[PDB]
């Protein structure tokens, strides 16, 4: 899975090791091995969420097969909100998540695409 987190919290207000803990959490939530989780955190951005520039975070989750239905994503959402609100000390209203299903022919790995691995 691919997790991308944008936040307007400065880098020195983002807990150390967040990207690593997010890997373990994602493994537990999406059911994929932690060594297959990819995380990108981009802090110190200028953001408005729900029209407000108060501290917030946007998370994007992309994966093959496990984020393609409302029922699945409803569950994932619950857990990721729990993890983020705690780690970043943000209210539930200051976080939004977007889910993106991917297919194997879209992922380049070790010089080829996953379709052939």
């Amino acid at each position: 899975p691919f997790l991308e987190l944008d936040t307007n919290l400065p880098a020195n207000r983002v807990p150390a090791g967040l990207e690593k803990r997010l890997c373990a959490a994602a493994a537990s939530i999406l059911g994929k091995p932690a060594d297959r989780v990819n995380v990108t955190v981009r802090p110190g951005l200028a953001m408005a969420l729900s029209g407000s520039t108060e501290p917030c975070a946007q998370l994007s989750i992309s994966s093959i097969g496990v984020v393609g239905t409302a029922e699945d994503n409803r569950s994932h959402s619950a857990h990721f909100f729990e993890f983020l609100t705690k780690e970043l000390a943000l209210g539930q209203d200051r976080i939004l998540i977007r889910f993106f299903p991917l297919e194997s022919w879209q992922i380049g790995k070790i010089g080829t695409v996953m379709t052939f691995l």
